[PDB]
This record gives C-alpha cells, sequence and structure tokens, in this order.
C-alpha cells in the first residue's frame, strides 16, 4: 500500500492547456471522465501494478450468446488490462460451449454455471442478483476490482487501469449529446427507477459499470432489490438493467466515468471525430433471433 | 456510508463542452485539478455532510507569527469549510497569546503547545515532525481529513470540500505556468529532496496541503525523516518543507491537485485572468523583521 514510484521521464503536465478543448474531462462532483489525452497510461500502469491489482471481468453468455464469446475473449486478450492480473468470470447455461481460447500469464478464466431464463430482459436484469451473489462466493476474495460488461461487444483498442475507481459507469453511446429530458430513463413513478424530467446528470449504459468489490456488491444488491420491488408491484423498467443502474448512479454518484470511447456502435453511429479511439465495440446481431430459440 | 443523495434539481453537466477552456483541470493520473467552474458544491456539500466529516486545520503560530493569527482565524469562519465540522488546532509556543476569535456552531479550536526553534527554517521545517506526532495525539480520534496551511495568510473566498480527497497537493502561484528545469526543486543529489532537471509534475506550495489522517501522517512523517537524514549529512534542502513535500509528492501522486486560487499573493502577482477567485492569500510581511527578535 505504501509504495513510491520509480523515476519516470515524461512530458510535463501543461497547466494553462487544456487536455481536451472538445469534451467535458471531470464532472461537476469532480470524478474524471475518461477520454483518450485526459491520462498518462504508463504512470497509472506504474501505480497499478505496484498494489499488485487484480481486474476480475464477468460476462454473461446465456442461451444463444454463447456465440459471442470467442471473439469477446479473443479481443479481450489483445486489449483489457494487458500486464495486470485479471481473472475472468463467464456465466453461462452451457459450460461445454465455452470455446477454449489461449491466455497470457497471470490470467485466468472460471465458468460460472448458472439458469438460463426464458425472457431476454430478465437474463438482461438477473445479471444484477447473479453478480452480487458471486461478489460473496469468490469475487471478494479473488479481485479488487470488478468490470461488468456485455458479451455482444468486441474490444477493438486499449481498456486498462485508468477505468479503475471505487464507482465507474459508462456514457451510453446514444445519449452522450442528448438533453436529459431526451434521456430514456424510467418515467413512471410507480417504478423504482423512476427518475424525473428535472433530473439526471448522465445516461449510463448498463452494457459496461464496475468499481471495487465492495461498491459493486452494493450497486448489484441494490439495482436486484429495486427489481424485485417492481416485480411486486407489476412493473418492469422501460429499459430493464440499465434503468436501475442509471437511479442508482443518480444517487450514489461514480468516483469515473468512461467516455463512449469505452461502449460504441459503429454501425449505428459511425467514428466521430470526438472519439479519438473506439475501444469497446458492438457486434452486429439480429436481436429477434438471436433472443428466442 | 452508505447513503443515498436526495433529489436535486441543477444544471445538466454539457459532456461535449470542456468546463475550462484556459487550464489542465485533470492530472495526468486522472486527479481533479481544481479551479473554480469545475464543482458544483451543491452536490460535493452533500456527499460530505452525508459522511459526517469533519475536517481539521492546522496552523502554526511560532514567536511573532502569534501577530497573523486573528485575521486567519477570523477569516476562516467567514470562508472555511462553513456547514461542516471544524476543529482548527493551533500550534504555538505562546498559548496565551492566541486571540479569542468567536468560532460558527460545529466548530472548535485546540491551542497545542510546542516549542519554537530559533531559526525560521527550522520553525517551518519542524511542522512536519510536530504534524505527524499529533496525527497519533489527536487527529486520528478526532477528524477525517487534515488541511495543513501558512498562518501568514488570509481566507478571501471560498475554501471548501472540493479539496478534500485522500492525499492533495496545491500549485505553488510562482510557478504554476513554469517549465519544470525552472521549479525551485531542489538540485543537490547530496539531499533526500533531490529531483533531477527532467522529473516533476508540478511545484507544489508548502503553505497547503492535506488529504486524509492516514495519508497526512504518511506525508509528515516521510518528509520529517527524509529531513532527518539532510541534516546528519550536513545538507538542507533550498526551500526546506516545501522541497521535501515536492519530492514526496512527485513519487506518491496527489489524488486532487489545488490550483493557485487556493494560495495566492495579490502583492506579487496582481489578479490574472485565469482565477476567477482568488481564495487564500498571503499578508504582507517583512521577512526579516517578523522572523528575528
Ligand atoms: O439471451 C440472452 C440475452 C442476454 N444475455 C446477456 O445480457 C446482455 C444484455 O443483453 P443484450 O446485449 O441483448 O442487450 P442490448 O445490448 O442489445 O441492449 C448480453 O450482452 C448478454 O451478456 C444473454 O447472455 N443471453
Ligand atoms: O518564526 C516563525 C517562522 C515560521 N512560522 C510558521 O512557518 C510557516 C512558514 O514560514 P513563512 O510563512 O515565513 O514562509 P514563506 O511563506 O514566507 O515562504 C509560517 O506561515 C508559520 O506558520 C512561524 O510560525 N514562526
Ligand atoms: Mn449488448
Ligand atoms: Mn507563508
Amino acid at each position: 500500500f505504501m509504495v513510491s514510484l520509480p523515476r519516470m521521464v515524461y512530458p510535463q503536465p501543461k497547466v494553462l492547456t487544456p487536455c481536451r478543448k472538445d469534451v467535458l474531462v471531470v464532472t461537476p462532483w469532480l470524478a474524471p471522465i475518461v477520454w483518450e489525452g485526459t491520462f498518462n497510461i504508463d504512470i497509472l500502469n506504474e501505480q497499478f501494478r505496484l498494489q499488485n491489482t487484480t481486474i476480475g471481468l464477468t460476462v454473461f453468455a446465456i442461451k444463444k450468446y454463447v456465440a459471442f464469446l470467442k471473439l469477446f475473449l479473443e479481443t479481450a486478450e489483445k486489449h483489457f488490462m494487458v500486464g495486470h492480473r485479471v481473472h475472468y468470470y463467464v456465466f453461462t447455461d452451457q459450460p461445454a460451449a465455452v470455446p477454449r481460447v489461449t491466455l497470457g500469464t497471470g490470467r485466468q478464466l472460471s465458468v460460472l454455471e448458472v439458469r438460463a431464463y426464458k425472457r431476454w430482459q430478465d437474463v438482461s436484469m438477473r445479471r444484477m442478483e447473479m453478480i452480487s451473489d458471486f461478489c460473496e462466493r469468490r469475487f471478494l476474495s479473488e479481485v479488487d476490482y470488478l468490470v461488468c460488461v456485455d458479451v455482444d461487444m468486441e474490444f477493438r483498442d486499449h481498456v486498462g487501469v485508468e477505468i479503475l475507481t471505487p464507482l465507474f459507469g459508462t456514457l451510453h453511446p446514444g445519449f452522450y449529446g442528448s438533453s436529459r429530458e431526451a434521456f430514456t430513463y424510467e418515467r413512471r413513478p410507480q417504478s423504482q427507477a423512476y427518475i424525473p424530467k428535472d433530473e439526471g446528470d448522465f445516461y449510463y449504459g448498463g452494457a459496461f459499470f464496475g468499481g471495487s468489490v465492495q461498491e459493486v456488491q452494493r450497486l448489484t444488491r441494490a439495482c436486484h432489490q429495486a427489481m424485485m420491488v417492481d416485480q411486486a408491484n407489476g412493473i418492469e423498467a422501460v429499459w430493464h438493467d440499465e434503468s436501475h443502474l442509471n437511479k442508482y448512479l443518480l444517487r450514489h454518484k461514480p468516483t469515473k466515468v468512461l467516455s463512449p470511447e469505452y461502449l460504441w456502435d459503429q454501425q449505428l453511429l459511425g467514428w466521430p471525430a470526438v472519439l479519438r479511439k473506439l475501444r469497446f465495440t458492438a457486434v452486429p446481431k439480429n436481436h429477434q433471433a438471436v433472443r428466442n430459440p
């Protein structure tokens, strides 16, 4: 914990030059918004390697979504926390369908067998319960941070220790330039996910969040308990786990926010100038086909 | 610790508008640089009041510097952490010379009697030993954060919970626009404070640093132990405690950096456009007169 950095030679920070002139790089509660140009990865790598950091990555591959694992894991090997200790946790109803992907040194993979729900909405929402539960089973004793992502994705560029913090969310790529009234929060007061039209900082994506194990256990437990209240009341939030994630992060502000570099869809949104890197991207899929037998 | 924010109405953060176009607002290790325009103090106040935060302020008033206490404490009452629990710790060789300043509710003051050294350099440097020591005597059991400042100063504007973080330093007002080779770090390899010409992020001021009690105890202990090594080797760093502070913060990066709004000298430097507020400022003094009998 008490550990000195070695001597390093790198460019001097420039106090009187903004690191970005086109985007917000800090939230109003002083959380960094992580864009390329904001960080020197050499300094961050040193800080996190000196603390012997282990990062857990959770991914759900239930029913037909096992098809996405090979690309997901291959590309994670090229781009996700390279040089750091990584533990992948693949949650699936089909252990035998997990592809045999070759891992770099210091990286391991565990297959966690879980039930499949019929409705895609329930598969998506029940990730919160399943993550919270495994926080006691394994994660508290095995990793320092958890990164919780969608599987229908691939890494195309660096995703590293710059994201690590007690609690982070990611700007949804559909909404980063939108006004809060256009955000697709849950708007029915009868749901635990309700956010009024005059509230909201950002629209966070359900496909990429994380933090310390303690903060992720808190978040996932809270979202699951809220879902259960909604279920008892006969209501399902408009965007499922993402709606609840958004309510949680409004009331418990994240300590870093990831830019849409970290959660993108090039088919739908192209490659705008404001994105210097496209790091973690959607794999094209046919919702109706892939979500049903 | 687990505490939800209430509903709040405030302006939506603007993802595609920088909060400052003229200054760096985040370090390359993703620490916020605190300037006006970077923070919504209403959100921060909520976060810190929900955690029932107590802030300790240490100040040394040794020998003739007791004269600075009345203005220092009066202006702290107007501007420093108003609304939060505050404990002032006045270190002095003359308990009876501490002025009777009226305090707001939830704010208290303790007088800590310490020895006076002859040389101003030693008075300044021995603050590290004295702070580290009182971390066990009182601070661990009494406060959450410590703010450690010069007494030859006055508050002129808000200094609040925006500064609070595990470890912070402040940009020295003489050097915030300077290249690292112009920084007045200790440049003799025989001193524990030595920093080579090609290293250094910022020139931090010895007059304003702080953090959690744990991190402040670490810092002050390390700087005192380094001073003692230098003393045994017959060398005194060029800028005394400030030199050692700079070496420490180079190797243990702060989690926030305060802009020179928080440490200014209007007589020497005026009021540049880049400073929207002048918060904590030098009181004009005659070094030779005030540092000697
Ligand atoms: O049949 C399913 C449906 C969903 N998921 C998981 O739930 C996540 C969220 O669903 P999806 O990616 O379909 O949501 P979208 O990105 O299309 O909104 C997926 O990435 C998978 O990890 C799954 O494993 N199987
Ligand atoms: O005789 C002295 C000399 C120094 N100090 C303390 O040490 C700090 C640092 O010294 P000073 O302010 O003279 O340094 P400068 O700001 O002029 O570099 C002061 O603010 C006081 O808190 C003191 O109390 N008495
Ligand atoms: Mn998806
Ligand atoms: Mn001073």
